[PDB]
């Protein structure tokens, strides 16, 4: 069917609504695997939660227009590829997309997609927040920045860019709202 385009925050939950929904209905949806740069993290497998490629590589995929869209987030590339798009859809199963704002604009602007938009919120930035410095990880630095960027696309999912906004503030219930919107067809 359409492909859908999801996109929010990393903080949200967003990874675990998409874990159980690849679970329920591992034959009606198929992951848009994308291209990166940057350096795998524990657990990631090649092929599937990323093609990770070399700098040389991404740079000829971009000369040789094999991206849907592209972008570099922290140094790195990422972008999502004609062919995985066209592997999924032709396999007959409905296409996901995890892409940031940029992507979300540049596919926007590919009116050959038709693709449908979702975008999980965090209950606030304020409770984003807590969750980002509650995992140790990162600094003072790159919180304030994930922040901006969240503000940024709560900004603008107030234009109406998306044709659904969900807020996890409970995994069930989104997840309810996401088979909802969903299966809503079209
Ligand atoms: N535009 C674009 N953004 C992507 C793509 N793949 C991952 N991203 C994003 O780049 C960021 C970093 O992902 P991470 O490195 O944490 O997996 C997240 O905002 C994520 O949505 C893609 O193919 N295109």
């Amino acid at each position: 069917s359409r492909p859908i385009v999801i996109s929010g925050p990393s903080g949200t939950g967003k990874s675990t609504l998409l874990k159980k929904l690849f679970a329920e209905y591992p034959d009606s949806f198929g992951f848009s695997v994308s291209s990166t740069t940057r350096t795998p993290r524990a657990g990631e497998v090649n092929g599937k939660d990323y093609n990770f490629v070399s700098v040389d590589e991404f740079k000829s995929m971009i000369k040789n227009n094999e991206f849907i869209e592209w972008a570099q987030f922290s140094g790195n590339y990422y972008g999502s590829t004609v062919a995985s798009v066209k592997q999924v859809s032709k396999s007959g199963k409905t296409c996901i997309l995890d892409i940031d704002m940029q992507g979300v604009k540049s596919v926007k602007a590919i009116p050959e997609l038709n693709a449908r938009f979702l975008f999980i919120a965090p209950p606030s930035v304020e409770d984003l927040k807590k969750r980002l410095e509650g995992r140790g990880t990162e600094t003072e630095e790159s919180i304030n920045k994930r922040l901006s960027a969240a503000q940024a696309e709560l900004a603008y999912a107030e234009t109406g860019a998306h044709d659904k906004v969900i807020v996890n503030d409970d995994l069930d219930k989104a997840y309810k709202e996401l088979k909802d919107f969903i299966f809503a067809e079209k």
